[PDB]
This record gives C-alpha cells, structure tokens and sequence, in this order.
C-alpha cells in the first residue's frame, strides 16, 4: 500500500507523549486544517528483511487494514496514515481520558450495576469486532481506555490493534504473544487460536474489576503460565464477600479451558448478570459491590 508520502509535520503539530510500545511511540497531535486532536502512533519500520528491530511491513499492514475496516463507538478509528524512510505513522482517534481502571479507582465505591455499565461497552466493542471475524488478542486493562473522563457517563474505547488478526477459516493460527496473566490457556499451550481467546481475557478483566486480585498471577512467569493452563483460580472470601452469584457465574462461563465450551460474545450479552431477566436478579446486581479497597491497591501497581 501507498500510504501518504507527505511530511506529517506539514499537517499536524505534535505534542505530549501518550504512551509507548516495543517499536512504537504515541504522541498527542493537533490537525492544522481543523484544530482537532488525534493520537499519532509512530511505528519503527524494520529496515532489512534480515534485521531484528522494527515491525515488518506485513505486521504494519495488518494493523492498518483492520483499523480501516472498523467503525464503532467503542473502538478507536484510524484517521490517516503517513510514511517516511524510517516510520509508518498512524493518526488514530485520541482517547484522552486515560485507563478505565484508573478512573474507577478514584471512586469511593462501585456497585456491580455501575461496573456492568462500563463492562457492557467493552462487550459491545468486542461483539462488533467478532461479528467481523476480528480477534483483538491483547485485551487487558491498559487497552481499555476512556474517551473523556470529565463527562457524567464516560465512553469506553478499546485501543491497540497491534496483535489483532482476522480469523482465516481454513488455516490454523498459533503464536506466542500477550501478557501471561491475561492470555487464555490455548496461548499458554501453543494451540490453535480464534475469537475465544478474547472471551477468556474479558473473564480475567471482569474478575479483577470486581476483586482487585489477578486470578492466575504467580510469583514467576512460569507459575502464571501453569495457573492459567490448570485454570487454577478461586473466589476467595476476603476478595469476593460482597459479589453476586450472577457475577461469579458470568466469570465461570468465561474462565473455561476448552475454547469450544467457553461463552461466546453473543451469549455474554444475554447472560443475566448483563441483562437481568427479572426484578430480583436486577436488585442483586444493584446491591452487590466491588471490593474497592483491594481494587485501589491493584490500580496503583
Ligand atoms: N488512540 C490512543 N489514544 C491515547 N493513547 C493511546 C492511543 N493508542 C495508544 N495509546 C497509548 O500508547 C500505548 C502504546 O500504543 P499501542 O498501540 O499499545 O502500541 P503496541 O501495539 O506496540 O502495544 C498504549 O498502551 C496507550 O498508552
Ligand atoms: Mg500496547
């Protein structure tokens, strides 16, 4: 693909650093023609097919091609792409409100009803992605951000499509990637991957959101890999004493070793914790609350 060959600085004024990836740095920028703010992701090109630094042409194209296709309120959009000798620069929708968990950590308390209002928007972004056969493959708290933390009902934006893949019916995909505490057993075990891995990671995010504890985290990476593979977790009372039974059921349906038996995105949206079937189930979710004291500790780590 020819991407834009002009200098990005002819069109944007860049500002403060937002974040960084292994071969990427993300900066805030302002488009000169509109005065509107975006995020510029500068990805270092590899340089020789022979080299070890930088991202391959294939991998940059895959990320661009996926973002280009997506148009949904809970996922970032791609605005423009530029290229020079050293970098491909993606101009992305800016997510200016930081990480969801940091915003929630600034609260006094959070009921499960309040928590599901945020979690439902994650589920809506992923439902959109899976309906297009896109696996995100790096769902974790740092990639769940807020468009604007100053509004009364902040909107979730899923970011970071650098590991995302369109599922190819017809070939198997296997690869090592992602953060050990947040990946599914099929990643841990180098088995065929699909849309199910995303579902497992949502189960981990939800477990943390309610408890402030990471369910599979060990003292070493090896122990974390071994806990994930064995599905070795529990809901210990210290952490989950105010958690509804519906919330444990939702998590248990996601934290399932066999991908074929795990809950899909369409079913997660119909689960009674998300969509209560009667007034009694709705009151259980309204009265139940997150373990805020432990949650704050987790968000400061
Ligand atoms: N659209 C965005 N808005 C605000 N911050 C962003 C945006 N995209 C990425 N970032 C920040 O930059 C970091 C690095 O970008 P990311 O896309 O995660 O790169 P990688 O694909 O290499 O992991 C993210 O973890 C986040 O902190
Ligand atoms: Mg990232």
């Amino acid at each position: 693909t020819v991407f834009r060959q002009e200098n990005v600085d002819d069109y944007y004024d860049t500002g403060e650093e937002l974040g960084s990836g292994q071969f990427a740095v993300v900066k805030k920028c302002r488009e000169k023609s509109t005065g509107l703010q975006y995020a510029a992701k500068f990805i270092k090109k590899r340089r020789t097919k022979s080299s070890r630094r930088g991202v391959s042409r294939e991998d940059i194209e895959r990320e661009v091609s996926i973002l280009k296709e997506i148009q949904h309120p809970n996922v970032i959009t791609l605005h423009e792409v530029y290229e020079n000798k050293t970098d491909v620069i993606l101009i992305l929708e800016l997510v200016a409100g930081g990480e969801l968990f940091d915003f929630l950590a600034e609260k006094e308390s959070l009921t499960e009803e309040e928590a599901t209002e945020f979690l439902k928007q994650i589920l809506n972004g992923v439902y959109y992605l899976h309906s297009l056969q896109i696996a995100h493959f790096d769902l974790k708290p740092e990639n769940i951000m807020l468009l604007d933390r100053n509004v009364p009902k902040p909107r979730i934006k899923i970011i970071d499509f650098g590991l995302a893949h369109k599922i190819d019916f017809g070939n198997e995909f296997k690869n090592i990637f992602g953060t050990p505490a947040f990946v599914a057993p099929e990643i841990v075990n180098y088995e065929p991957l699909g849309l199910e891995a995303d579902m497992w990671s949502i189960g981990v995010i939800t477990y943390i959101l309610l408890s402030g504890a990471s369910p599979f985290l060990g003292d070493t990476k090896q122990e974390t890999l071994a806990n994930v593979s064995a599905v070795n977790y529990e809901f210990e009372d210290e952490y989950f004493s105010n958690t509804s039974a519906l919330a444990k059921d939702f998590i248990r349906r996601l934290l399932v070793k066999d991908p074929k038996k795990r809950m899909t995105i369409q079913d997660s949206l119909q689960h009674p914790w998300i969509k209560p079937k009667d007034t009694q189930q709705a009151l259980s979710r309204k009265a139940s609350a997150v373990n805020m004291e432990k949650f704050k500790k987790f968000a400061a780590r």
